[PDB]
C-alpha cells in the first residue's frame, strides 16, 4: 500500500519548502522532499535573493533603525485590513524564521540596501532586506551540482559558471546543506506530486511518480506544497484572466505548471487572486520568450501609438501593472523601449539573462536606425509622435524634470543611475533602438486559500486537515502589490516555517 | 600622411597592454590603446585573473612568507640559466608594477591561494599569486559594457551575467578604470594593427584599420604590441609546429590571429619558441570547440588502447604537454576521461565555460553506458584493457597509492578535491553506475612563441640588436618561460611586467 | 644647521597625527612623523575606534538613513553657533577623509551600532560611527610590534595578547601601514618635541630631542602638531582648573604633558577650553588609578551623604560633569557605586582596564557586606540614607519608572541592558558592594585656537604660517559637549586631513 | 547518607569535562559538574581552541580534501600499533561529537589553517583543526563572567578584557551555555573532589567539599572524571619521573594536581606515561613561572655550551622533548634564545602570556648587551662558542639553508614567519645589537599520563578489567598518543571525544 512513510512530506524545493523542510527536520521529524525537476530550488534558484524578513537579528547587526511596527505600518499602509492576520503572522514571524535559520552553520544572512517600492509611512528609502552571504560551492560538497543554476546558464544548456554561488544559488545550496545537516530529511529529485491521499476527510499523503513507477508516500503530520504557482501553464492562466504569457514567465521552462495548485483544488481547496501575478517588464528574446528588465537608467518607453505612458523608473511590478492597465488589445503589449548608442549599444538597464544587442539586432527583437523616423518605420510607430516624444523627454532631461510622469523623484529610480537629474538622459546621439518588451513574470501570485499557519481552507473557511501551502502555491497575504524587493521568498519562507511549527504540535 | 599622433601606442587590451598603457599615460605620456575587437580584454578577460607577481605589498599584507629571492630560486629551477636576465628582471619588477597600479584608487589585488605547479625548490604549496578584487560595474561607469564578458557568457551569444565583475572581468574594468583616469589616454575598439612604419630603421608609427578607413598613426616614444599570440590562425600554427588546433584554443574567437607577431616579423623582428602554447586539455563541445578542464577532482583518462597513461591531477600544462607527448597519430588525441555518476551525471572537474551533461550527452562527445563493456563499444575502447583499467585504479584508491602514475602525491593534485573521500582524496573509485565517457582534447590557453625581446621588452633582430620604438609583451613575445607554466599567473604576470618596463624604457 | 629636511613635520602619532600624515605623504609629500615613547598611537590605541565621520560611503554600504545635513543639524541642535564654521567644515569633509583612507589597501571600516549621547534633533538612536576592521597582526609585519597595547596589558606591564589587533591597536596599526606604504614617511620613536623653530614670523622646523642628541628638523611646508593634551601635566591641569587628575586620566601614563601646547603658546598661538575634558567616571584602582566605566546596566551610584544625585546610565561625559558639578566638597569625587551579588561579584558595568574584584576587595577600593548597615559601616556612608537610597531605587526598578533621576527613558541607557525598565533592576542579591568611582578622562580637550584647517591662530584671530594642530593639542569644537561616540577620533583626524591638504596647496 | 543524587556526576569543566556533561545532559541524564575553583574551563579557557576532530561536519563547510582514514593513517604513522583500537575510536567518533555539539544553538565551529606536527603519510601542510567561533559575552548572560580568563589577564588579577570571548573563552563560554540549556544539569564552583565511593565493587558517587562542608553525591550511571592531570603537583611528578616542573606549567596555578588521578588510583586504577607532559618552551618569568612559547619565527637556541642543538622551529612539544633529551644536570634546561634588536627588543615568538622586555630585563631573566663577548659573560655562555655559533647560523641564513638542523625545510616552520626574509623565511641574521639572550625553560601543557582507559573511558584495572560506574577523559586519563603531539588540537579532540564516549556509554 504505502511506500514510504515520513511525518513531514515537503512537495517542491525553492526558499520556502526547503524552510520548511529545515523546520520540520531540525526539530526530529522525519522529512521527505520531492523537487519535479532533475534540480533543487526553482525560480528561488534564480532569484537574487533578497529576503523581507524585517526587524530580525540580521538587521540588528547592521545598526538599521527598523522594527517589526514600522515593517508593520508599511504593509497595512499599502495592503489596509485585507488579510490583517496574515500580515501580522509575516511581520512577527521574521524575527523567530531568521533566528532558527542562522543556528545552522551553513546558513548566515547580511543586510543589503535596496529601496522598498512605495511611498509610504514606513518604507525603508534604503530597504530592510536580507540575503544569504555568497557560497563557494566546493563548501557543501555534492549538493553545488544539484542546485538550478543562474538563468544565463540554466536557459543556454550550462550549469553553473566558475564564481561563488550567489543570490539564489546561494540561498538555495545553504538550504539544502542545512537540510541535509539534519540528518531527518531525504532530499529527492525527479519526483512529482500527481495527486493527494485523502483518509476520513484528512490528507495522509501523496501519490507520486518517480523512475516511471507510482509511489504512495504516507506524511503522519502533514503535507507542505509549495510547489510554486501557474505561471508555466498557458491553460490555467488563460482560464483564470492572468495577463502575460508563460512563455514570458521567468520560471524555469515546465516546472511550475499549478500542479499543487490543482491537487489541492481536487481535495476541496479554495483559491484566490488567480489572475494575479509578480509581474515585470521584460526584454523579448529571439526564442520568444523574456528577460527580466530590472534597474532601468535610461531611454524611454513608448506604447503603440509612438507615446510615454509610464514611469519607466517604476518598480518592476508596478512598470508590468501599468503595461496592462494601459493595454488595449496589444497597444501596449509589447511596448518599446527606446535608447540611444550611449551605452554602445546596450539596452540601459538590467537584462536578466542578457541577450548581447547583437543577437536580438539579428533577429529582430531590437532594431536600430540612424534617425527615429526610420526607427519608427521599421517597428510599426508614427514616425511624428515618436519624435515629438523624444523631443518633449529630452526637453524634461534638460530641466531635470518630468512633468508628465515624475520619473526621478522617488528613491528607487534614484538607486540605479550613477545633469540634473541621473535618472533623466537624453536620447540624442544615434544610432538609435527600439527593443521589444512584453509582460514577464517572477511567478504568478494566486492560489489555495491558506490561514496564518499555512492551513489550506475551503470555501466556508474550514481547514483541509493535513494539508498547507506556502510560496506561490499559496495566494499570496500580499494581493495586488509588491511591497519591497524579497517579498516573494519572504512570505514563503515564514509561512513554510509555520506550517511546519503547526505540524509539530 | 599622420592621422593622429601619441607618445607611446600600445596595440592590444589584455592584461598587460593595458598595465603598459597605464605606466606611460600615468606619467604623463599621451598613450592610444588600439583593440582589433568591439571589446577590452582579450583572453586576459576570460583569465581567473591570478597574477604571478612574488614578493610585493600585496602578499606583505596576507603575512605570507615569500620573497624575491625564494621566487627567484622557483624559476632557476625550473627554467635553468636560459633566459635568466629576463627571469631576474620579471621576479625584481614585481613589486614596483604592483606599487604603481595599487597606487590608482580603481585598483586593488589580493594573495589567494593556488599552488605553483611543480615541485622544486622555491615553490609555495599554497601558492604566492594575486588577484584583483571583485569589482562593482557601476563604479567603473560606461566602461563596464566595454569589458569582453566571461566564456560562459560570451560564447553563447551573451553580455555580462549580473553579478560583480569578477577575475579577468574585474582585471580589465579596474585596468581600464585606471588608464581612463589618467586623462592622458585614448582608448579604441574596432581598430586593427596592420603594418608598422618604420623612418631611418626606427618604428615610428604604425598603420592602423577602423571605420572601413586606414589611419597612420604617430608614436614619439614607441609602439607596445602585446595583441596576443598566434593561436587563433591555424596556418601560423602549422607553419610553426604548433600542436593542438586554433578551434581548440580558449582565447576569443578569431581576435588573436599573429598579426602583431607577423607585423614584427615584417620589420626584422626575430622570433622563437612558435611551436610552445600555455596548454590544457580541453573538454570537447558539440560545436568542435572545447572547455578548459582544470581542477580534476576523480575520474581517470584513457588513450584509445583503454589504458591509463598520465597523472590526471597533473597542473593543465603539464598534462597536455603528456597528451602531446603520448600521441601517437591520434591514439591520446583525443584521450577519454571515464567517470561513474558520484556527481548525478557532472564531470569530476571544473570545465570553462559549463556545457551541461545532456548536451554533451545529445551531441555524442560524452557517451554513457550502465556497463565498462557497453562504454567500452560506444567510445571504441577495448572492453577488456578498459575494464582492467578502471579495476586496477579502483584498487589503488582503495590503497590510497597510485603506483603507476603517482596520482595523488602533490599538493597540486590535493588541493581541488572535497572531503570525505578516501585515503587519498585524489583517488576516488569508478563504481556507482551509470559510466560515462568525455573526449578530451588538447586545448591552449594563448601560444607562447613570438618575437624576442629584451629585459625591457624591445624587439631584438636575429644579431640581438634592438628594433628602435619597437616593444612587445605577453603572447606577441616569446615567453621568458620556455616549456614550463611555472604557476598561475605567470602568463598574465609576464605580459604586466614586460608592458610596464616597455613604458618604463620608453618614458627615459 | 638643519639635521634633516622634511615637507610636512608631524608631531605625535595617534589616529589625527597619522591621518595627517598619510594624506602629506600619499599626494607625494615627504613627511616625519615624531613620537615621543617607544609606542605609536598614543590613547588613541587605547581607543575602542569608534569615529564620529557622517555621512559618508561607509554608511551608505550599510544603508543607514542619516546624512551630512542630519549630522550638522544634531551639532548644531547641542552646540549652537560658536564654532559653526569648524562644525560645518568637520561634517563636510568626513566623506572626503573616509575616501582618501578606504582607497589604501590597509584600510576599511565598517558601520557599528552604538547611539549617540543627547536628545536632539539629528540624534541617530541607533547611532553613525564607524570603525577599523579587526586587523590580524602578521598582515603589518614589524608594524604590529611598534603600536601601543590595551590598556589591560600596557598597565600591567605587558605586549599584545594574542588575538587579532582590534579597535585602537588596528586604528593605528592600519594608519601605520598606510603611512608607510607611501614610501614617503619616516616614522621616528623616542623623538621628542621641545620647541618650534620660527624664522620671518613662520614655523620652519622644529627642534627636537632624540638620542640623547638635540636636533633641528626642517619643515618646508609645515608642522601639523597632533600630540595630544595636557591630561598627563598636573601642573597645567591645576592652572587652568581642569577637573580630574592626571593619576586618573586614561592617557598613557607619562606621555600627554602638554609639550605641543606649550610650544604654541611660546611661538603666539591663543589657548581656549583648558578647563575641559573628555570625562568619564573611573573605577578607582589599588595603586591610585583610574579605568573607564561605561555601558553602566545595573547598580546605582551614591555620594558622601548617601544619596542618588545622577542618572547612572549617562553617557560618560555627563555621567562625569555631573559628578563635578555635585562635588562642591569631595562629596561626589569619589562617588560609591553600590551592587548586589547579581553578576558573582562583577560590577555591572565594563570596565578599563578590568581588574578582578579580589584586588579590589584586597586593596579596599571596593567593600563588600552581608547588609547594607554593613556596608555603610565599612564605607562611611549613612546606614540610613543607604538604605533608604537603595529601597527607593527597587521601588522604582518595581514600578519601572526613576522619577527622581529619569534613568531607564534613552536609548543609551537600554542599548548596554539585555522587569518593567531594562536599566533598573532591583538591588537585593547580597552580599552587597560599594565600589569608589573618581573622575577620570579620554584626553583633555582645552588648547591651541585653531581655524577651519587646522591653523593655529593668535588672539586676534590671526594664523601663524607654517602651524597646525588637531586633535587634544586644540581647543576642541565640541566644546562643553561630547556628542556622540568617535567624536575626538574624527574631529582629530578631519582637522589633521584639512592640514595637510592646506600644506599641500 | 546522600546529600544528592543524578545520573552522571562530571568532575572538572574543561573542554571534555563540559563535552561529557553535555552529552548526558542533552539525552535527559540528571548532570552534576563540580569544579574545584571558583571558574569553569581550567586550562581548556587558556587554550587556543583548537581541536583536532578530523572528517566531520566543519571541514566539510570548508571544502577541505582531507578524510577519516586520512587522518586515521597519520596517527597510525606516528603512534604505529600501540592503542590502534582507540586511535581507531578517536578518529571514528569525532564527525558524531561534532555533529551533536553543533546541534545546539550555542556551538558552532570552524576550520582554522595550522598545520601538523610532523611530515608522515595523513599530514595535512595546512592542518584540520577546528576552533569555535568568537562569543559575544552578552550572548550568554551571566555565565560569561564564571568562564575563567586569558592567561594574559589571569595571571595578572584581572578578569577578561573588552573583546568578544575567543579561543578557550568561547570554547568553555559556549559549552556551559550549551549545558545549561538542556535544563538538565547543575553547574557547580568550589566543588572540590575528595574520593570515590564504593559499593559492590561499583563506583556508585562521589565524596565532595564545597562550603567547608563535605557531601557525599550518588551518581546512578557513572562518574566522569575529567579534571585535569598532575602538572601542579611537583610531588606527583618527582615520583613519576616527568620532566619540567609544576612552576612552569601553564596549568592553573593550584587547580589541576591529579586529584582524580589519585582518586582512582585509589579504587584500583591502573595508570601509564605518568611521566609525560604536553611539553613546550617556555619563556622565564621574574616570578620563576614561565610563558608557552610558540610560533618563533627568528633568533637561534643554544645550550650552556653556547652551542644550537635542536632546530628552533620545531613544533613546541619536539622543541621540549629535545631540550629533555640533550639536557644533563641543566645544561639544556634552561636554554638560551638569542635575539637581536631586529623588533625593537621584542623576541621574535609568540609568548603567552606577553611579558613586556623591561620586566624581564630588570629581573634578570633576560639579558642585554651590547656585543656577543658581553652576552656571553652575563649569562655563563662560553664567549668563543657563543660568538661562533651566531656567525655559522647568520652564514646559514645568507644561504638560505640550515646545515647542522635543517630548520626552514617543513610548513610548521615556515607557518609563523613573516614576509620579505631572505632566501629562507625562518632563518633571519642577528647582527643588529643590542643582542639579548631570554632564558628557555621546559614548560607544559598539562600532563598526559593518567589513569588506563578503554575506548568508551572506562577506567581499567592492571588487569584490563573495568571498574563499574568510573570513567576518565583529558588529562586525568593517559593519552593515547603516547610520547607524540600530533597536530593542534589533539589534547581537547581527545578529551572531548572520550568524554563523549563515556556519557554513551553511562546512557546505554
Ligand atoms: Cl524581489
Ligand atoms: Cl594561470
Ligand atoms: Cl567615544
Ligand atoms: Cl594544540
Ligand atoms: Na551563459
Ligand atoms: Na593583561
Amino acid at each position: 500500500d504505502w511506500t514510504s512513510e515520513c511525518d513531514v512530506l515537503v512537495v517542491g524545493s525553492g526558499g520556502g519548502a526547503l524552510t520548511g523542510a529545515y523546520t520540520a527536520a531540525a526539530q526530529g521529524l522525519t522529512t521527505i522532499v520531492l523537487e519535479k525537476t532533475d534540480r533543487f530550488g526553482g525560480t528561488s534558484a534564480y532569484s537574487g535573493a533578497s529576503i523581507w524578513l524585517p526587524g530580525t537579528q540580521v538587521q540588528e547587526r547592521a545598526g538599521l533603525p527598523d522594527s517589526t511596527e514600522n515593517a508593520r505600518t508599511y504593509l497595512r499602509a499599502l495592503l489596509g485590513d485585507a488579510e490583517s492576520e496574515r500580515q501580522d503572522a509575516y511581520v512577527e514571524t521574521a524575527p523567530a524564521v531568521v533566528a532558527l535559520l542562522e543556528q545552522n552553520p551553513n546558513i548566515e544572512f547580511e543586510f543589503r540596501a535596496f529601496p522598498d517600492y512605495y511611498k509610504a509611512e514606513g518604507r525603508m528609502d534604503t530597504g530592510r532586506s536580507i540575503n544569504p552571504l555568497d557560497l563557494d560551492p566546493a563548501d557543501i560538497g555534492d549538493l553545488a551540482g544539484k542546485v538550478r543554476p543562474e538563468l544565463d546558464q540554466d536557459r543556454t544548456g550550462q550549469d553553473h559558471a566558475p564564481g561563488p554561488m550567489i543570490g539564489g544559488r546561494a540561498l538555495i545550496g545553504r538550504l539544502l546543506a542545512a537540510v541535509q545537516s539534519t540528518g531527518k530529511a531525504e532530499l529527492r529529485t525527479e519526483s512529482v506530486l500527481t495527486s493527494l491521499i485523502v483518509e476520513d476527510g484528512r490528507v495522509v499523503g501523496a501519490e507520486v511518480e518517480s523512475g516511471g513507477e507510482t509511489q504512495r508516500i504516507k506524511a503522519n503530520r502533514g503535507v507542505l506544497m509549495a510547489a510554486g504557482g501557474i505561471e508555466g501553464n498557458a491553460e490555467m492562466r488563460e482560464q483564470a484572466g492572468t495577463p502575460g504569457k508563460a512563455i514570458w514567465s521567468m520560471g524555469p521552462f515546465g516546472a511550475n505548471t499549478g500542479d499543487a495548485i490543482s491537487a489541492g483544488i481536487a481535495v476541496g481547496g479554495a483559491t484566490a487572486l488567480l489572475d494575479q501575478a509578480w509581474f515585470c517588464p521584460g526584454v523579448e528574446q529571439p526564442d520568444g520568450s523574456a528577460a527580466f528588465m530590472v534597474g532601468v537608467r535610461g531611454g524611454l518607453v513608448v506604447d503603440s501609438a509612438g507615446e510615454r505612458y509610464l514611469n519607466e523608473s517604476l518598480p518592476y511590478d508596478q512598470f508590468g501593472r501599468a503595461m496592462d492597465a494601459h493595454d488595449d488589445n496589444g497597444s501596449a503589449v509589447p511596448s518599446f523601449m527606446i535608447f540611444d548608442s550611449r551605452e554602445g549599444g546596450g539596452l540601459p538597464a538590467i537584462c536578466i539573462p542578457n541577450t548581447a544587442p547583437a543577437k536580438h539586432l539579428e533577429a529582430g527583437t531590437w532594431v536600430g536606425a540612424d534617425t527615429l523616423e526610420e526607427l519608427a518605420a521599421k517597428t510599426g510607430l508614427p514616425a511624428d509622435a515618436l519624435r515629438s516624444t523624444v523631443e518633449k523627454f529630452n526637453d524634461a532631461a534638460k530641466l531635470g524634470v518630468d512633468e508628465e510622469f515624475h520619473r526621478g523623484e522617488d528613491p528607487y529610480d534614484a538607486f540605479f543611475c550613477p545633469g540634473a537629474n541621473a535618472a533623466l538622459t537624453a536620447i540624442e546621439n544615434g544610432p538609435f533602438y527600439a527593443a521589444r518588451i512584453v509582460l514577464s513574470d517572477l511567478g504568478t501570485k494566486g492560489g489555495l486559500v491558506t490561514d496564518v499557519n499555512g492551513r489550506v481552507l475551503r470555501a466556508d473557511g474550514s481547514a483541509i486537515d493535513g494539508l498547507y501551502a506556502a510560496g506561490n502555491t499559496s495566494a499570496s497575504l500580499s494581493g495586488r502589490f509588491y511591497p519591497g524587493p524579497g517579498v516573494p521568498l519572504g512570505t514563503a519562507m515564514v509561512f513554510s516555517y509555520r506550517a511546519a511549527q503547526d505540524m509539530a504540535k
